[PDB]
Order: C-alpha cells, then sequence, then structure tokens
C-alpha cells in the first residue's frame, strides 16, 4: 500500500471497454471490480482503489452511476486516472510455522479469529476484516476452499491485504456474488 497518487493512461479495447466499476464511497470514487484480461488490468487498476481525477476532473461527490456515464461519454484513445492506492487497505506480513500456519480462521473471506502464539498473532492481525488479496494477487469471490489452496502454496513469508469488514461489504453491495467469483482480475500480473 503506497503512500502514492498515481497517473495511469487507459485505452478501451475494441469492444469499448475498459473493464472497471466503479462505486462512490464517503463523496470519493473506488473500484468495486477490476475485470480480467482488461486495459483496466493491464495498467494495474486495482479493487480498492481510488480515482481522483478522470480526464483531469474531480471524482468528488459524483455518484456511480456518473461515474459510469462519465466513461462512456470519453474519447476512449486516451483516459487518464489519478489514482490513490488502496487507501482502505492494510499489508500485513506473516511467516508460516512448521505447520505451515500463519495462525487464523476466516469463513467468506473474513477473518473471524486469531490463534494464540502465531506469527498471525505476533503481527497484530484482525478479526472482523476481509481479504482482499495474498501475495499481491487478488482473492475476492474465490470459496475459501480456494483460499486456502493458495495459503497452502505460498511459501514462507505470506502476505494477508486486508480492509475492514464494514467498508469492504459497502464496496461490494449491488454487484452479484458470481460476477465477483468469474470476472474479479484474480492473475498475477503481466510484465
Ligand atoms: O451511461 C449512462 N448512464 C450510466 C448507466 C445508466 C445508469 C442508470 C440509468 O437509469 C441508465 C443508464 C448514460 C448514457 C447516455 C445518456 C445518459 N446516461
Amino acid at each position: 500500500i503506497k503512500q502514492g497518487i498515481r497517473e495511469v493512461i487507459l485505452c478501451k479495447d475494441q469492444d469499448g471497454k475498459i473493464g472497471l466499476r466503479l462505486k462512490s464511497i464517503d463523496n470519493g470514487i473506488f473500484v468495486q471490480l477490476v475485470q480480467a484480461n482488461s486495459p483496466a488490468s493491464l495498467v494495474g487498476l486495482r479493487f480498492g482503489d481510488q480515482v481522483l481525477q478522470i480526464n483531469g476532473e474531480n471524482c468528488a461527490g459524483w455518484s456511480s452511476d456518473k461515474a459510469h456515464k462519465v466513461l462512456k461519454q470519453a474519447f476512449g484513445e486516451k483516459i487518464t486516472m489519478t489514482i490513490r492506492d488502496r487507501p482502505f487497505e492494510r499489508t500485513i506480513t506473516m511467516h508460516k510455522d512448521s505447520t505451515g500456519h500463519v495462525g487464523f480462521i476466516f469463513k467468506n473471506g473474513k477473518i473471524t479469529s486469531i490463534v494464540k502464539d502465531s506469527s498471525a498473532a505476533r503481527n497484530g492481525l484482525l478479526t472482523e476484516h476481509n481479504i482482499c488479496e495474498i501475495n499481491g494477487q487478488n482473492v475476492i469471490g474465490l470459496k475459501d476452499s480456494q483460499i486456502a489452496d493458495i495459503l497452502s502454496t505460498s511459501g514462507t513469508v505470506v502476505t494477508i491485504t486486508i480492509m475492514p469488514a464494514f467498508i469492504f461489504e459497502h464496496i461490494i453491495k449491488r454487484m452479484a456474488p458470481s460476477i465477483m467469483k468469474s470476472l474479479m482480475d484474480h492473475t498475477i500480473p503481466e510484465v
């Protein structure tokens, strides 16, 4: 989680899509969904990201509807966007024990308890926080099943990106859980 406002430059794909849903939160606009193999993935937009400007205009106070209408009306040879990096999230690094554990339980992405004498415990991992990424890989929508499988195959240093549940539940409302599952970019980044 950088302390960074950065500029990204986008390009509507062949069908006029950039692959992005936006959500009004606290008079800001946030990334609710980055679609896999989209403009928005290639430039490296991330769930939770904040969109400060779109073509040099401020997003402050915009409805979701307007953000989306703004995107459609734009001449997608070049869309500029000014981004604040995942501002509602934090990253925690942890090391697995010899039993491979980091030392928590989660349910529906959400960390529900912490296990005494663990790295989870040593590192002040918190409950009531949804899991957003792991070692930099979006994991929103996947079954708990599949998130366990990522954790097991991670190596010792595991890196988790969390978000307060209340904020998380506020971001994803009005998005059908299957769209999340199939269409949210769960892929490692291209170079
Ligand atoms: O993209 C537009 N609106 C955002 C999508 C939408 C949301 C709600 C609604 O009721 C209808 C459309 C648009 C495009 C041309 C003229 C006006 N609006």
